[PDB]
């Protein structure tokens, strides 16, 4: 059992990361959802585990797809550790994550487990896709992409609780919105805002997101946006230029209209499934990042 | 419309330009011998094995730094790391989706088991490489049988599911990964490109014997911390591995493990195929 | 002072040792068939127009990342980018001084035309390479006669000034331009001048990667190899078999061999010209 | 594909257009008209010329010299690539040609290539020296100076002087003026467009290290640091005090003060001229402090 | 011709003359002459082979560490290049040898060959530990300190000695003064003349990193980050937050209170010196 | 302990494994015969010229950026620059300390007189190729006198404190180090790879040569000041070299040299062992 310490080193870069949960937004979602489909507790216990396990260990990979620097505030772990550890470690925890699925007892949990992980590599794959092969998306394809992206995830903790729930009703549409809405709001965060990424990183990326994506589009007669995601650079003025650019044809005004829009459609859709205080109010605080700026 | 599952699987597809399959190939039927698996389970079988085989393959390409596998570049390559880390990963779970086919309420969990005894092999083989600490060779060999037993445990321990034969193959299984693993070690010094894993910076057979065996010198660490693709220190290095003996070490470890493949092959009652794949395999450390 | 302009001009002289072809002049030559241009201007006409190809090299390479020219190191890689860039376009504009001394009305002009269509090929060369997205053969093809035919147009063109001829020769410039630039596109890919397929380290679409990607539409392989901008032996390799695979040798030997055909058609259309024939012949045993 | 094929080559020139900088030149286009009183139709198409030429070969300097930053905005080539920006200068050179051509005078051509050859002439030894390593004496400096900056001066007002009664010779005043904006450039970029002292960084051989070099013959840490080419503030810094130290930036200062005055004096000569003396004297507020 | 060779070969050690940190060697100097009282000649001579000597082992130290800044000046090689750097400061360890000669006494040579193979042997134990990523013990890192700062203190002190009625042993002294001058510099290092934890860059193990390593042996954290060699500000400001919450840094305080205390049970014990004291006392304000 | 020692020697033990010690104990055997030293001082003395000769090269190597030495990777490759600086610079003391067991008044003065000058010729070596001021010919000379006759004078030097032989050995000493110099200059560009000399950018006999006999090119300051690996830029500046005459006239230089080393020798009453020393080396450009 002592040469189980062999399981410390290959966690080391997860337990790095947990070393501050950022939000536990997926494990608040869950509770939110909880008050349509009442789960009993032992198997809502053990699906908000995995649900952030999978969170998690996504996370360590997407930073070393994305060449990030900082998550949370903190040294992405693959900066301190090496890139081979972890994607060792997380692909690792992808494993483990099955593991405790198993443990739900459940025939279709695997199946759904499975399904909603192949969503989220399609998400995935298509942002990777699109950077690296310097084709943007459509504003239509971005969405579609995401809902696979970030609605995967979702669906995923979702799907498993309706497993255990005499709940039948279609809860996709509002993950749907759910989904965009988060998305959309960490796009406009990470380049109008440090507390969780630093400087610009996207730009830095050359990842086409929801402000870049209007730029690019509403102004077809200048390339700027796209070279300059192009050359992946980390030079500070380069990325204050780029911001300038986006404030002044519109696209962070733009992105406060439609994350608005998402917020007011997510009120409506609970509404329509006979309210929900707890996930409205979840809704509504996050809502404040794209409200009060001055 | 669809055209994306294309974008996701071409790096998997183009890993599958490569030879190895055949040896593959032969270890199932060769196992198969005993076993004798129904063809329909079988076939899924060998999908599920090859999928995840060469999954794990692309990733560790890009864990490793390799530039070359089977005289292929390595698909990162050509595609990015970014795209062939979400490709691999996306077919690890298409991987399960295909034993889910199996339609055998313990395939699951023998995937997962066995999915994490390799990531615990590989993780042990990326740890000491990076945090330039040098494995025993009894750590090497207990990493080896994770690193190797995990895919060849998967195969088998599938085939079981399906199968009247349950005698115990693992002590085989065993001698096999190892005989596979030092060979590979061996085969890379011995004459991927010119000895690809002095560059990677691993520990492995030959390396750790030469470490181990003349400790007064540092001459093989600070080599592998190098991480060159200097011919000139590779020749190098090669030279130093000779004089220690450690290129004779390791034949006489793969002679040793031929033979004991040979007596529990034997004990199983015999295996016309295993026998003639591992006195093929073992030509490689033979004059 | 003559000693500034020697250090201005030393990466231009340090490219002509190199032995070119010189087959703008033995095309000028040929084409003198037809037009009789009086020796003195013709002469000037000639190092306008190897002054402007030469500076044009060497600014070429610096965009292209090349290693090697004529088989000798590229002249930034001595010199270094900053050197070249400056001496290339003082070289340019030496050119134009040049053409002040035919003294004519309409050279100016004529100079100007083709800079500007040169530098409009050029830069689509350079918008697709760089912005990654390759280009239709149709695309292709009219951005080489701005780019190749530019030139071979100033250079017929300089000389009509001073002839009577009065047949049209775009037709067949346009035919020489394409099979001058597809011929080199085949050599840097199949086949001293370039190190080893150049233009793949470069990310370029060529006439043989046009064909691959557009041909095989179900894989992007070549798309992503040329974006790598590797200088590996191996990837190289690799692509290069993938081409002769698909087909895209034998497709850019047949195009050539059309183009050689129709070049012939087109002089005959002109009254024959013996010298430009065995020039076209010459040039095609590249091929075959 | 039919007119954006011309605005994919041109982007990086227009880009160029977002910077400070036309405002001088229109003063400057306008003080020297007080004297040439040039026919709106040609001083338009001059200033035009001007315009392209002026920005092309910025694009061109900004790729020679490793800059980063212009008049504090991202230099072309490091948004839209190396490659694409040579072309697109070279391409506003010939669209500069093509300009020049409808001012329909017979020695209009004559001018812009001599002034063209001029202005390469200048660029030229200033790459030689820098990326040679061989630091020019402060005569060599200025003369090459007079061909760098003359060149398009020299452009301006020589296409101006085709269209006017005006003939008094321009040349002393405008070699004045080329040394004057020059050094006022070399002070400026060390004694706080680019960031940090980024001439150090490009390793340029300037008026201020230009002096310290000679004056200090028994130390060579300027030509070393020059070499080194670094971005590293600590060494600027320290390069600046040294500078600061053997007096480079009062003689500098000094020869900044001598061509101030020389341009009245000159300008004087020439029977006034109000514009001309208060962008002098505007301009010269940046090597004074009281 | 000669005068100029002089020059250029000692032009990057003149250069670090420039740099603070004499008047602490000089301060040293009198406090130990409170006991030595060398006569002034001796004394003059041997002042300068310690700066010569002390000043060549810095250049060569902010090679073998990669270091960017010290005492806030650059290091010498990111102005010189690291072959002139390296040349001069071994050309001024024999021209130290050339004025240790002068001292005309038969042990000079015998004290300055001895603490120079000290000093060497101590730096080559920072170099090897850190080079092969085997942190020390805490032990073995004091007593690599004893070798790398005795190698001068000890020099200094005992060619003093050499003219001194003074016969004392002032070693325990010096190897206290020797863990004090280096633990308090790596606690300055990382808590604050560098620039911003140029020791994270370097990725040597110092003393509050020991601490961290094996206080907390469950976390490869520290190791790991050493072996980044990293300018990243973030990566080092996460790891100065970690050494403070395993409590390295009041380790590394205690340590050094420790050590000031018993400098001066030792001083009291070598019959008094204020001055010694005095600088002790303002040098430990950098703590508590 | 003593592990210390073996880990801060093993930079210093693994270059002994190259060739050329043979050389060095064939030059020593040479001059003893005209120098006849007692056996116990002529061990330290050739103990002491191998230490500090291997010491200065594994600094020369990192110095000049140098891949191979003698066919082997250079040790700073292998060990890392930091750790080989160290380890060089140790040895060198090493080197004083073991001089001290000559117990002669005047072992460590010619000690240290040919260390400074050792390192007044490398000095000039190393300020004049990264400065790109390459010195004229006779500059080049004096300064590879300084680099070559630091260890030749100490050996030769200190063999004479313990010697009745008296006469003036320098003048062949110096001939002796241009010839050595030179012939290396020559073969490095005609041990270490495929023209490492261009990639270090060092000014040497043949490139000194091919600079001021055509002063209206600067194309050979140009490769040099690239420092550059590629294969295509050192054979193109290596018949650039050829062309202008730079290899035949080392040539000329290398045979005169060997005509005065012999002339040299036969004013010192011969010496057989060195002349078939000098007449083997000069295989290398005949
Ligand atoms: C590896 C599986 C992908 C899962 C991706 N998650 C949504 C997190 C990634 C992000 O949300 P993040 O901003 O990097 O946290 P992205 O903006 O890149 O889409
Ligand atoms: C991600 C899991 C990868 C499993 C790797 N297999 C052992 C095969 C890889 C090797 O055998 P290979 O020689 O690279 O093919 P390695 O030497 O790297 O261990
Ligand atoms: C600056 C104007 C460029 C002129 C370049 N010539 C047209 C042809 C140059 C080429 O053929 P080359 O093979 O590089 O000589 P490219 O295919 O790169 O364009
Ligand atoms: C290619 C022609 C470029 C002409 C350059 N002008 C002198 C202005 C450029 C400068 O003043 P600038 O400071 O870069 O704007 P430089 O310091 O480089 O000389
Ligand atoms: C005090 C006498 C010892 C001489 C100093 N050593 C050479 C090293 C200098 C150091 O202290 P420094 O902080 O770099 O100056 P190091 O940390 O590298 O050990
Ligand atoms: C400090 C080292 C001085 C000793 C150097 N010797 C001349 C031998 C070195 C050489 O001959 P080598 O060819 O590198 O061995 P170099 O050309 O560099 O001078
Ligand atoms: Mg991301
Ligand atoms: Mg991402
Ligand atoms: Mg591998
Ligand atoms: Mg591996
Ligand atoms: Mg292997
Ligand atoms: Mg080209
Ligand atoms: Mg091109
Ligand atoms: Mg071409
Ligand atoms: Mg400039
Ligand atoms: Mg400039
Ligand atoms: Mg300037
Ligand atoms: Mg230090
Ligand atoms: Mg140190
Ligand atoms: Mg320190
Ligand atoms: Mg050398
Ligand atoms: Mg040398
Ligand atoms: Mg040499």
């Amino acid at each position: 059992k002592t040469q189980e310490t062999v399981q410390r080193i290959l966690l080391e870069p997860y337990k790095y990361l947990l070393q501050l949960p950022g939000k536990q937004v997926r494990t608040k979602l869950s509770q939110a959802f909880n008050h349509w489909l009442k789960v009993p507790e032992d198997k809502l216990q053990i699906i908000i585990e995995v649900t952030e396990m999978l969170h998690n260990a996504s996370l360590l990979i997407d930073d070393i797809e994305d060449n990030s620097k900082l998550r949370r505030g903190f040294p992405v772990a693959h900066s301190i550790y090496g890139i081979p550890s972890v994607i060792n470690s997380a692909n690792y925890v992808y494993f483990l994550g099955l593991e405790k699925v198993l443990t739900l007892d459940h025939q279709d949990a695997v199946k759904l487990f499975t399904r909603q992980l192949l969503e989220l590599h399609q998400g995935q794959g298509l942002d990777i896709y699109w950077r690296d092969n310097y084709t943007c998306p459509t504003e239509e394809e971005y969405k579609a992409m995401v809902l696979q992206k970030t609605g995967g995830l979702f669906g995923l903790a979702v799907g498993l609780m309706q497993l255990f729930s005499d709940y039948k009703e279609d809860l996709k549409p509002l993950l749907n919105t759910l989904g965009l809405f988060f998305q959309i709001r960490d796009d406009y965060a990470n380049l109008h805002s440090s507390e969780n990424k630093s400087f610009c990183e996207d730009l830095t990326e050359g990842k086409f997101s929801f402000p870049t994506i209007h730029a690019i589009w509403s102004r077809p007669e200048s390339t700027q946006v796209q070279n300059i995601l192009r050359q992946r650079t980390e030079n500070i003025d380069i990325k204050k230029y780029c911001v300038h650019y986006l404030e002044d044809v519109g696209s962070f005004e733009y992105t406060r209209n439609t994350l608005k829009e998402l917020e007011a459609k997510a009120y409506k859709q609970i509404d329509a499934r006979g309210g929900n205080p707890e996930l409205v109010a979840l809704v509504k605080h996050l809502s404040k990042m794209f409200k009060e700026e001055n």
